[PDB]
């Protein structure tokens, strides 16, 4: 589940993490 770390890396936008669901506050 470290997809959530790389998404935080990638975007710092706030990548939201919930669940299957990732909600990117860019």
């Amino acid at each position: 589940n470290d997809k959530c770390k790389e998404l935080k890396k990638r975007y710092a936008c706030e990548v939201r993490c919930d669940x299957p669901r990732y909600e990117v506050h860019c």
